[PDB]
């Protein structure tokens, strides 16, 4: 039994398109979508306010495709995963730190995560890399002036990742810029014969934050989406598939993997563990992390009996489930963040 996933590159406000060439992929085919996941730039404003926080040039200064699905007056047709890009509404994505729907069937998956669907573990990191960032702390709530610098992935994601597969494998990793250096291990001639501009960075082209995550993880995909062309390379075990914006045919593409079990989106529990063993780094909701704690640290603090307790407890509270919630985001980013307290502090360190 075979599932099949769509995988997309940047989607820039484009949800109608995306969708209606989703649904061609059936209609030709006669194969059926079981999930769709998205690599970025998914510029989900909610309503023209939000433009404030797209970075974007001023001729991209444009609503795009959400708010008709934020709104209701569509619905989108598949599952749709994700994480963020760099032309994002970052305010929306901040509330939504520790994930969320953004609308009925579209999942953020946070600054970074790990899911549960079908029987696949999938990993997400946010966000392009620029180094003058990576130990920035996030301020909250969102502000005017953080437009520039909320979409930078930090290095304390690593930490955060890192240990994710030390109890099974990491089927799929999901990120923006290319894990660095992954450039040179594809045919990078004929790359560079179409995109002659990624020439002059070399290998160093990418986020070291990516590659030292594919090092660590190993899954069996790693997925990026912010270069604008199709690509495939391989790094040991890891098959890496770049892909092109909606509007052009290297935007979509499809993995066809065996299905073992169909079971609803859910929480890794892995994940949850090492969500609630961070919280003291993550207790000022003004300003997180605090990078005075060790992540490393924090997280070598976990136990099986520990995890035990943690999964109980979120499955009591949250429920392993990941469901859809249509609270604003602002009460969404304080209710998530009560419960990993509550359940930190009901471990009893
Ligand atoms: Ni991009």
């Amino acid at each position: 039994q075979i599932q099949h996933i769509a995988i997309v590159g940047s989607v820039h406000g484009k949800y109608r398109e995306m969708y209606r060439q989703l649904s061609e992929y059936e209609k030709s085919t006669g194969k059926e979508i079981s999930f769709v996941i998205c690599t970025g730039d998914m510029q989900t404003l909610r309503y023209e306010a939000d433009l404030v926080y797209l970075k974007v040039p001023p001729k991209y200064k444009q609503m795009g495709d959400f708010h008709l699905y934020y709104e209701g007056k569509e619905k989108a047709p598949y599952l749709t995963l994700f994480i963020g890009g760099n032309h994002e509404s970052s305010n929306v994505l901040l509330h939504l730190y520790n994930g969320g729907f953004v609308c009925f069937n579209m999942y953020y998956l946070g600054v970074c995560s790990c899911i549960n669907i079908n029987g696949l573990r999938i990993v997400g990191v946010s966000g392009i890399y620029k180094s003058f960032d990576e130990k920035k702390p996030y301020t909250y709530p969102p502000s005017p002036n953080d437009v520039v610098s909320l979409f930078h992935t930090r290095n304390y994601v690593i930490q955060m990742l890192s240990n994710l597969s030390q109890s099974s494998q990491i089927d799929i990793s999901l990120s923006h810029d290319w894990p660095q250096g992954i450039v040179m291990k594809g045919n990078y001639k004929q790359l560079y014969r179409f995109q002659p501009g990624f020439k002059k960075d070399g290998a160093s082209l990418g986020s070291p934050i990516n590659k030292v995550i594919l090092n660590t993880l190993k899954p069996k995909y790693w997925i990026s989406g912010h270069m604008h062309c199709e690509y495939h390379a391989e790094e040991g075990p890891t098959h890496f598939i770049a892909l092109g914006k909606i509007g052009y045919k290297n935007a979509i593409s499809y993995l066809d993997l065996p299905l073992k079990q169909k079971t609803d989106l859910e929480y890794d529990k892995d994940w949850v563990c090492n969500l609630i063993m961070t919280w003291p780094a993550f207790s000022n909701k003004a300003q997180f992390p605090d990078l005075s704690y060790s992540i490393s640290e924090l997280l070598s603090k976990r136990t099986k009996e520990l995890d035990k307790k943690i999964i109980e407890l979120w499955e009591k509270y949250i429920g392993l489930k990941i469901i859809y919630d249509s609270d604003t985001f602002d009460i969404q980013f304080t209710s998530r963040r009560f419960y990993i307290e509550k359940i930190y502090n009901e471990l009893n360190i």
